[PDB]
């Protein structure tokens, strides 16, 4: 089975589009799903090889039941709200996700325009974010963002559904959350204090040693080991976004995994805490304003 | 006199930031203006040579009077509203313009962030546009955009103030207008009908011959000759922008010239018409929602302040 | 695991197509060159890596095969079959060897062509030599994007490379070439909308026409073929413009690779002879074939071990 | 005055087009000349900044008098044939030259197509060459080609007409010659012998010292000093071309200069020789099959027609 | 199943070779660094992706292996074997750990080397450090293209990676290093044709000399080796120039990877000890080896699991 | 118009600094090489254009000038003046000729250095050779962006090139070089904010500290100098990192160009001897100078006419 382009090369621009399916819009959606790979080639082919345009399409739990009969993917459910002692991870509506990436924002925009052109009248937009990465892979907090992502075979094993759910092999599960940052409070920390929040050195991106790394740092809480002592991994492609005039400085989080269990365990540690950590210190500078979960099928499932 | 980077190499990303100066905000603004070139180097130097980051700072007519107590540039006045039989060019508030360009949007954003950080509490944002050019220099209507801009010495002569206003030599005048397009109506035209609106072939960007080019085409109405029969030219760096969710498809128009009279003559022909043309046909698919005029001083004028 | 030639190449902007016949007595000289052609490709190309992207694919015709080699023949190798349609004809022309040379620059193609022809001088007769160049946005001489629906990855290897069905020749492929000359004056008298109906895709944006509007005699409709089992039958194409402005020659050099010639031949029959719903491919009202040849391109190790 | 793009950045592709003007063709030609700069922007602008497309347009001596009334450039005359003891520099017909350059051949071809489209029925093609430079600036003989071209202000001084002919300031003079090489004979020389023909080391492109450089080497014979002891310089943009099937291996020579007398003095030394040298040894491997001279006006002269 | 180190790297234009010995008592510190070296590589390199192309290959010598690890040894691991020929000598020099660091820029190599040696200060003693750079046309200090006949693709993986013959160490490789200094004055007194007879390929065009004219004591002839079964035995080389113009040091740093050391050592025996028809490799009359060491480069997951 | 050497070069990522002394009797050989150095630069660099950006700036010291030439001397040419401060010392070390070689790749630098030293063999003795590399974000070995406040354009030409104040030497410049080694262990024991107070700019973003927080003994405060007439006195710097990981040598090679040595010397005095409000430049508590030399870099045509 041929996957979507979940494992993409590095891209410096993205558009995230989240929409809901209106009553009566199902047929128009199904038609667009069967064409979206052909649209990606149409927009992207003439700008190769620099363009690096791809679209990953996802489907939510409620929408799945409206669109398709027969089997459901084993791990597909609505995003679970987390109500922690201090911080909350909200659930927001979303039936379809389009994760569009390229080396330039204009290519993303052209593909987004063709997709939304086909869906006008059948869907209602819930969110639209235009992301850009800083030239040294830094995020809005000034830290390098992406470093410990898996690559090669390890990435395929962490991300792609396999024999455990064979009708949906080559699919993946995506979790999205839009975060807004309090940059004034963040910039009042010393660099060393910022390093203790994240768990890595700021300039050089070397991980803090085990003897200095706090238990409530982002890296400590999002490190999870499985039954057998192995690392449970996800693939992230976080993007900055914002608006200088409205004082909006953001990170759009997207995490792909072979089962939602990995990602959800990470989120529970961050928002609910553990015995050794009240919560992830990154959340004292970061508020989640969306939250949704999608299944991204194999490409050939959509092509039918 | 050293000009600002009005004549920039080609860039694929931009931020246009227009603000008003709040009462009492003058001193904070003057401070920032004296530092803006140093901020441009701080953000941009470490991303050389590919970053191509620049900022052009402009000052409106009313803002000028509040900030500076001596001589005014000869051509600086508020944007003049044009109230045509069908189409209108609105005047909207704007005291400062920052026209920020680079090869990547993140560099523009970082500079904009440092600028606005210094001005917080002294200004009110009026408009913010993040622009991106299509990879083949096309605009949102699908036409190549920039082709007949002047280059080299011809560009310097068309854009930079000289002997005619010697205390402001090395300056320029910028007009900005944000346009929203009706793309559904545009896409209902045949290609040949689109070509008759613009005045050039769509795929190849060859100009239509004098015998076929209509009098109400964009190229015909924005072609202007001077007293002496020479072409009057401006330098444009138009940028697409928009939001697919809200169905907003735009062109952010910016035109630089040595005197505003050139730009204003073009706008009068577009909105009020001529003997042979009621108005520029591009306006049947394009609505102006902002309009402002700014003087962009020489770099050394900004540096030598308090 | 047999190693194919570079049939699946990255995108290249230049090519040389060389077709020759083997003179009486030339067989031994040809066999020697075939055993060295991969080493010649590395010699010319290695020092221009990684930007040069030089490759050579070598093909052998049906009659030449019998003169060069004893033993097994590839199952699908035969001479190109003439198609004599009601209006349009696909000619067969002689060719014993093909050299399909590709790079990012024409000079690298030329240097390899020079070394190859240097070794063969006196043993072969040139039949055709074309120097091809792709336009910067992947467009062909008709102004349309060309290559968009080619298969990639695993699907390309499945469509192109001989496998278990002919195991002695696994890793090989079959190439069909046809040189086409266009009537550009007649083409350019069509509106863009009428050109789109000929091809089956939008010209500027390269989006396929919807199933309800795509004509039955459009190029895309006629070259879309489904198998017994309802799967798409695919080929890999690397069409190249060529020409001479002085002689008014504006061409497309067609080359198509497939695992069996049956797929390509079925496409040709539909284009030239038509179907129940279509007299012929409308692209042929603007395009005349002046060559036609079929070659087997062996696995690289077959050539090395000879 | 704004010159044409005679001083171009380095380009790896070119098309050279030479045509004659048919009976009655003058009006069509003048129309095209007034549009050629706008055609160059139309084809080139959307491929910037990598495309690097330019067109330099030249006009021959006889064609000048047919197209324009009034003043003539002072140095414009027909190419002068040189009939040497062994080698000959031929003159061939040519009224218009289009020297088209870009980073890629397809851009050159698109501009050539629009130009020839406008001239169909008014001109007759005499020569069409598609040139390509090797990736390390080498020519068909395997030597680096372009090294001692002038640059910056020295190039402007060597190439552009100035005060000496003020109505035509910003123009230049181009000489073209297509050469075919005997590659079999060249490749039978040792590298060291080829170096003695050229006057520079082959791999490293270092000039041979004055005490080793033979007097009949290409570099020695094309090194010319003026009245004042100053070097006389031209700007060259030689391009390989050919056809493997026809065994055609060529260099298309083009040289620009402020007056044709510099280039013509170089040609006399190559073909007729000096006291110490019978002829340029490069000509024992290189035969000229075309030769023409053109004036390339300032851009604004063409625009105003 | 096993993940190899980046032995099969893309082409890189810079490198650092660092060879150290492990001081008495330094074993625990070294083991800790080995378990972190892939994490350090990502830390330095991720922010320069995708153009940085930073990798480190870590090797372990025969004596050091016994000090660091208990259990199985790789089958082919032994100390480099000194070769004492009649004229030329291949010396053995001490070396416990190799770090073969490659990128598109020297600063990335340098930053990673700085982090590695930072962790190891006090536990190791440096024996050699070389900063290599490629000439722009892949030439070495002798003026010849260097790398041309390296295997690529599947053939490279087969030639380089340990497989089923030693399954506990599958995905590993064996590296031989030798630093060579050249006598450039003597080399440059040869004619080009005499240089070509030393190497066995043409200098400017890199075409191999024909079998009839290639000397038996040329570098290419002596390093071409066939197996019992008729097949070519191949290695993967990534030779780098280095030197110092003030001290008249012009060098080639030799590094050769192979699935078993026997292939590389057979090549070295032919070069230094000769054959019946060749006393020695003529390249050694202009090249002196001043180091020689052999290392096993384990699979990446072997290092991670420490 | 006197033609300067390439003192104002585009940004380069590699350099070689070569300092030599002229042996007794070596004068004639040196004069011959000086008359050829621009020809050597074109020979090596032409075939790598336009990306190579190879240039060589040649300097001559005070004592060497008097050995090579007769007549008038440049007005400001003297040997480097040793500074003996209370804590820190700026040493003077020997040097007759400087070759400042820059390019986008080290191999071009190396090839030109090789041809230069080839011509001078036997007539000079090497004193210093440094191969420099810039970090990818223009950072130096202390982790700060280095070169941000250099002047550019016309302001750089005014700061650097000799003019009417010394008209026989117009178009020349004066270069001061100092090799510095850093104590990185001590530097890395500071917090980032303490590092920022040493330099006078923020580390990650390279924004200058406000005048109310910037210490008087910071690097930027002590190297900011105004003239009698209120103007900034500027120099043009092209500092390069260098080092050796095995020897724990981490360096900055300082080179500063100016129209008169007095500007550079005033800055050095402030750094090493202090002012009323500052004992010394705090950068020197982590940085030791181990060389110091001063050279005049003549106009290009002065070298040619030898
Ligand atoms: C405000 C939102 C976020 C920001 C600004 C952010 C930023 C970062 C940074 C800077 C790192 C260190 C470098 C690296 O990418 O390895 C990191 C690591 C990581 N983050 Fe986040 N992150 C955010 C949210 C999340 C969320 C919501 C999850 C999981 C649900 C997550 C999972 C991870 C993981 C798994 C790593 C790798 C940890 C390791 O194993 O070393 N992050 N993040
Ligand atoms: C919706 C807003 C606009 C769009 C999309 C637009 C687009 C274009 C296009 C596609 C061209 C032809 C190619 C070229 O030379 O750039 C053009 C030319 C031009 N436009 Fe606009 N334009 C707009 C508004 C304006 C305005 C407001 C002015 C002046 C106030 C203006 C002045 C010009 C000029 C001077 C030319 C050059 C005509 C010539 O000399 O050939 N445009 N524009
Ligand atoms: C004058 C000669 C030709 C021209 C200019 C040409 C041009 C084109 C163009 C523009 C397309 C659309 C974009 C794309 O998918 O590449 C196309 C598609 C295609 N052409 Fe051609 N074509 C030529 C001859 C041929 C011939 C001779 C064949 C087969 C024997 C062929 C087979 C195809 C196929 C299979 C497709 C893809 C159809 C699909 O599945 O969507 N073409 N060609
Ligand atoms: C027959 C084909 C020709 C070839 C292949 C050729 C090749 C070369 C080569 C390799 C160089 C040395 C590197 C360089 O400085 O460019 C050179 C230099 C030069 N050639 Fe040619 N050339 C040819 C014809 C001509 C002609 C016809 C002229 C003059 C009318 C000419 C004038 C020169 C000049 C002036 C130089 C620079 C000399 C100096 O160092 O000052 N060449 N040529
Ligand atoms: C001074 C040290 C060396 C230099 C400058 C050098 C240089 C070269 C050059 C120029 C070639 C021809 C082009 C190529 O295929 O890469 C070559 C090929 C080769 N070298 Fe070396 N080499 C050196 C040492 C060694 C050593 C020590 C070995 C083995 C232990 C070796 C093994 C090979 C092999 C296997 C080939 C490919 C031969 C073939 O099958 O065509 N080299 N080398």
């Amino acid at each position: 089975p041929e996957p979507q382009m979940v494992l993409s090369p590095l891209t410096s621009a993205a558009i995230f589009l989240v929409v809901t399916i209106d009553s009566g819009g199902e047929d128009t959606v199904r038609d667009l799903l069967s064409d979206v790979a052909s649209l990606e080639r149409a927009v992207g082919f003439r700008a190769q090889p620099d363009g690096r345009l791809s679209c990953v399409t996802g489907i939510g739990s409620e929408a799945w039941d409206r669109l398709f009969s027969g089997a459901r993917p084993a791990g597909l459910h609505p995003f679970r709200e987390l109500d922690g002692p201090v911080h909350r991870a909200v659930a927001t509506p979303g039936d379809l996700l389009f994760h569009i990436r390229a080396s330039r924002l204009d290519l993303c925009f052209a593909l987004a325009t063709e997709i939304m052109g086909r869906l006008r009248g059948a869907v209602t937009p819930q969110d639209e974010v235009h992301g850009f990465k800083y030239f040294d892979e830094r995020d809005m907090l000034g830290f390098v963002d992406g470093t410990e992502n898996p690559t090669g075979a390890a990435a395929r094993r962490a991300v792609l559904v396999g024999a455990e759910d064979p009708a949906f092999a080559g699919g993946s599960y995506a979790v999205v959350q839009k975060y807004l940052h309090d940059i004034d409070a963040w910039e009042g920390l010393s660099v060393e204090a910022q390093e203790r929040v994240i768990g890595r050195r700021k300039m050089t991106d070397v991980e803090l040693s085990d003897d200095v790394k706090p238990a409530d740092s982002h890296v400590a809480l999002t490190s999870v080991t499985g039954p057998d002592g192995s690392d449970l991994e996800i693939l992230r492609d976080n993007m900055p976004f914002g608006s200088v005039g409205r004082e909006e400085f953001g990170t759009y989080f997207i995490g792909y995994a072979r089962t939602p269990e990995v990602t959800e365990t990470m989120l529970e540690r961050m928002f609910l805490g553990t015995a050794s950590a009240p919560h992830d210190r990154i959340l004292d500078f970061s508020t989640a304003v969306t939250g949704s979960l999608f299944f991204t099928p194999a490409a050939d499932f959509l092509e039918d």
